[PDB]
């Protein structure tokens, strides 16, 4: 079964599921658990934060980090695309009481400073209460350039609002900067990191920030269900993910690449390629038909007129040429 | 005092005054009093509705729209610069469990049915639901095309999206259109009317639509605290702007055009004029420093880079003529 | 027409509507409306408060009030009869996710301490932030006791909690204390007035307190939708009803007492009488036998197996009679 | 470790991390998860229902639940003392905008059907909109009389309620009846599972009720984040725990009526014991020193005036003895 849906279907590997069958736990709710202690602890270190969290899903670490920063009636400038505003069933708004404020995003992946500053709200009973700025990096698996990063981070600080980063695939950004995980988690107050995606973990996220803030995030996480017991075998498959699964995502962007060159030379319209994220514009027509025809031969993609491929841990190059070759041979 | 702030400013005129002290009243709650319940199945008549109920201001007769419209969760397509978007504090969401979507208008004030289309969420738990459209009749006095009006509610109608409108200066449109109102109320599932700005009431506004929606609309305006006893003074008021106040707005919009070509003559940037409003670019290094001067001469203005000047019946051509003057005088 | 359904039924007098009829008015929303300010600087100084409010309704009052000391998430111990939890749709906790915490108040209409300190909840991440306790004087007409207004204020300081009282009925609380206004505002950080019940208003109510907490009440005003515009004219009549409406609540209540005896004298099971309002066994038979048969004769009350029967200035003593009589005449 | 603070302590047999690192796992939010899948579609069948869900927690899945049922400005009847009002911080109307109505239980557990009727609110503006009666089975570890239960489900569908039951021990109440789950659960709309607690899960709970019930579910658990992805190395778990851990309660429950006399005994004064909970009084005095005194004796128990033991598969009736012998010393 080749699956290019998403990084989200990457399954645990041997190595992996043994760490999580061996780990120490305890109970998370009472703070008991040395394992997810540890990813936690870990996780601040390695990106310069005081505190960090773990969680059920990346969509509960954006609700919550939602809700930490702000509070009824405040508002949140982020993009008319992005995760925590489109692809949470509007959360922010439904169960946060917090007013979203969405743009769209500039071609790059980042929210123009000009457009964001258009919609900081003056201090008029008539609206609500600018006090977050939002971004996604990676978006799409488009890689926000660093001087945006650190622009915005300046932006922010100058017009006394916080600043929060959806790092889904965040590590993926990283690889291609080629720095450290660091050097990107400075020029934000609090980030989130999912585990479950390329990092091949079977479920979690993280949320990072300061101290005061994470205490809040607690209060949230245990209101919005994520509190769970035993966490510790979940969060042991994120240390593991964390010490031995980072450096191949320049596997998965290589094959990335690979495939777009090939799909390129096959027929395909390729539109665009980022780290691990490829699409292709199939059309209205052979949309439906393309799905079909490859389901039917164990090659799973999102069907659509514009079909997003992502490479991952469980989908290798030899699995791209046949996947290339089927998509070569649908071309007539 | 000659006041270009808004047309929010209207002060009660003689004859109003007497129809408010002359009104029979009741207790509202109790649905007894006869001249809130007049002034109700009048709109409603003059509409083409089934039912109307009166609300103290315009920000609670959408609020309450939005809410009697779209359950937790759902979502509406609005203007990013419409009022029940941006001037309401973000009650929709706030209060109200609804995400907003919004959207920039046309140049024109109507948002792109394309653009809309392209807002609408598919059924899938990743989105908000998408159930309303709400638009604006005038937009910063702006008056919508009528052939979009009526292609608004067909796109609706095919969609399965009810059809907001808030009109809180309907009646500017209406004249402007040379038609009756239920010629353009015919085109949303419902709609707002206020009655404390170009038609001179001190206070109120109402929301008309289908008996149920009403029905549900006075649980919701209960809730928000607007269900008054012996408003009927007030609805009396309404009443004799409806009748009495409403032709008179096409004197607002000549002052309006002659205002805006005395203010070009004596050098000023004028942006536009659309009915009882006219946009000059004053500019930041001037902003401040218009609003004490105008001020000082006992015209008031919201001083800005780009002010805003409204027309409404406390403001006679002839001081007009004395605003342009000084205005004048200011350039050079 | 004689109307014993409730209070809210007072409708102005000639005197009154000609103090509304003159008032200066302004834009309330800019804040410049005299009467408004007037209102409103008034109260704040007859009850020794730093600034106050005015609102379309009791109801809105209180909302806002909520919504003003308490943020997502916190908790206000309240009565499980008392307006602001039972009466008001769940707007609290619907509209400002705030979490109700009610108990049964004692016969004397007080919340007992020993039973609000069960329910202030541990600063544990499983429970709401206790943050107010809100009151109720009058209750059902009752008066509360001195001596435990002052024991409540002062257990809320040792517990870190503020106090709100809903005051709709204060005054009559006040007549009955014969003590001014002040020795009893003290014993809060906010509380609300209404306008429109004994003091005869058509229309208002208002919430005062500490200049910053009224200054985010004007916030929360806005957005549910009770930022009017010229509301001098309804604040004209608040004043008039201060200056001359507070000491003839004592006929109110002599007449009451009246008419408990009168009542009692005639066959009627006279439960208790407490200030303007009188409390009537009639039975779930009767019940809506007399109250077509009252209805026939011009006396409205609200039908009831325990009828409510509320005095106020629109009924006086010989109405009293006729209605004891009509009710003593029933009774066969 | 002797751990007495809850039944959520349990930790993974080794028997369960086999079943679990040999589950077959998929994407659970495509629904391709083999062992999710299995699991709901066993607890349903076992339950009679039509389906059921995993989440994170029982939290969330209360949370869920209740945001399942009522819509903005609807009430629940539930228990002053009930997790998903007491224990969940406030959720259900802070994150859900549904008025809780809590009232107190009777001592063996139940609302009181003569209350909950007393608490249904009329259909009127002024009031929320009773729409859910929820129940809690077991409640601190009381079974409630299956007449009850059977009398509650005849109750509702009389007054047009729906009923849902928090489960969270509900095996612990099926053992203790000695009937099948689907006896007592043909008495509910829905009710969840918990499965880390005594069933020792290391995470996770279920939620049950009907095919449209469980779809409008699926979409809260979305946005309240419990969407995860291979959580079917968590259920693989439960299915092992709903088929071989089950039938052990019985050894809970024996080991706490037992503890109880050892404790009886030892002179500590046993207020009660229900299943798996046995509560002691120790008072203030002593409270706090209790608590140190076991945790140097490696017994770990939340002090408290009031006490509360639990019991598990992780606390042997041997390592009880000791602790009896620690209490034994302590008292004298
Ligand atoms: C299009 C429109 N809709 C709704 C409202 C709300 O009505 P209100 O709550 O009674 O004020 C206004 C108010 N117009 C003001 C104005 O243009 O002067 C604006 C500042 O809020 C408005 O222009
Ligand atoms: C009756 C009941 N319902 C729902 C829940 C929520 O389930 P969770 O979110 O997985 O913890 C609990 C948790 N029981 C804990 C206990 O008893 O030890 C209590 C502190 O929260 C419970 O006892
Ligand atoms: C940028 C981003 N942020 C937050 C989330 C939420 O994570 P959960 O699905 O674990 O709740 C996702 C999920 N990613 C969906 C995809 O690209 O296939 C994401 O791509
Ligand atoms: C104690 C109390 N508090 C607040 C309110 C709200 O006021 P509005 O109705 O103006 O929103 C009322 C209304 N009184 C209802 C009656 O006794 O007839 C009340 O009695
Ligand atoms: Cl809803
Ligand atoms: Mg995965
Ligand atoms: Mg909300
Ligand atoms: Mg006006
Ligand atoms: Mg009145
Ligand atoms: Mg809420
Ligand atoms: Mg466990």
């Amino acid at each position: 079964m080749i699956d290019l849906r998403s990084d989200t279907v990457t399954r645990p590997s041997r190595a992996m599921l043994e760490a999580m069958m061996a780990a120490p736990v305890g109970d998370d709710v009472y703070g008991d658990d040395p394992t997810v202690n540890a990813l936690q602890d870990y996780a601040a270190e390695l990106s310069g934060k005081e505190a960090a969290i773990f969680l059920p899903t990346g969509t509960q670490a954006n609700l919550v980090a939602l809700l930490s920063h702000c509070e009824r009636g405040e508002e949140y400038i982020v993009g008319q695309a992005a995760h925590n505003y489109l692809f949470e069933a509007g959360g922010a708004a439904v169960l946060g009481s917090i007013q979203p404020q969405p743009i769209d995003a500039a071609a790059d992946g980042t929210l123009p400073l000009d457009k964001v500053a258009m919609k900081i709200k003056p201090d008029d009973i008539h609206f609500a209460r600018t006090k977050l700025l939002s971004l996604e990096n990676t978006h799409n698996g488009k890689v926000l350039p660093r001087e945006y990063l650190k622009e915005a981070w300046e932006f922010t600080r100058k017009r006394n609002l916080a600043l929060h980063v959806d790092g889904a695939r965040i590590f993926n950004a990283v690889v291609a900067y080629g720095c450290e995980l660091k050097e990107i988690t400075q020029y934000c107050d609090s980030f989130t990191i999912c585990l479950s995606k390329g990092l091949g973990t079977p479920v979690g996220s993280l949320l990072v920030g300061n101290r005061d803030y994470i205490k809040r995030a607690i209060r949230w996480r245990k209101m919005t269900g994520g509190g769970m017991r035993q966490s510790g075998i979940l969060a042991a498959a994120g240390m593991y993910a964390l010490k031995n699964n980072v450096a191949r995502l320049q596997e998965d962007h290589d094959n990335t690449a690979w495939m777009a060159e090939q799909l390129r030379e096959a027929g395909a319209d390729v539109m665009r390629q980022d780290t691990n994220m490829l699409f292709v514009r199939v059309g209205e027509e052979n949309a439906a038909a393309l799905g079909e025809y490859m389901k039917a031969r164990n090659v799973l993609i999102n069907a659509s007129p514009i079909v997003r491929l992502v490479t991952h841990l469980d989908v290798s190059r030899a699995q791209l040429a046949e996947v290339a070759a089927h998509w070569r041979a649908f071309l007539a």
